[PDB]
């Protein structure tokens, strides 16, 4: 394999609160029959992440983990990554891996009504 092409089955992102080490998260499967614009990824982000202690208007601007680069479309994202929705208030640098851990686009050890 002479290219590097990991696979394009939905885009693996975790989508985190700007100033909230406490949330766990929420995926996201970023797919070509799912998601037809930025427009309908702002929508569907905006129906969970978005109250009034967090995000009154809802969300636009989305860093990634570590707070270097900005998401503008659904060319952008990653495969397997984390990123941090914002809106008004400046970037936090929070440990969200550190109550999270790599271990959910690997191995996946949890559907969702599954507990114990």
């Amino acid at each position: 394999g002479s290219s590097g092409s990991s696979g394009k089955k939905a885009k693996k992102v975790r989508f985190y609160r700007n100033g909230d080490r406490y949330f766990k998260g929420i995926v996201y499967a970023i797919s070509p029959d799912r998601f037809r614009s930025f427009e309908a990824l702002l929508a569907d982000l905006t129906r969970t992440l978005s109250d009034n202690v967090n995000l009154p208007q809802g969300v636009r601007t989305i860093y990634t983990i570590d707070g270097l680069k900005k998401i503008s479309s659904l060319d952008q994202l990653v495969e397997g990554e984390s990123y941090v929705c914002g809106s008004i208030e400046p970037f936090k640098k929070l440990e969200y891996t550190k109550n999270v851990n790599p271990n959910w686009s690997v191995n996946v050890k949890t559907s969702g009504p599954s507990s114990g």
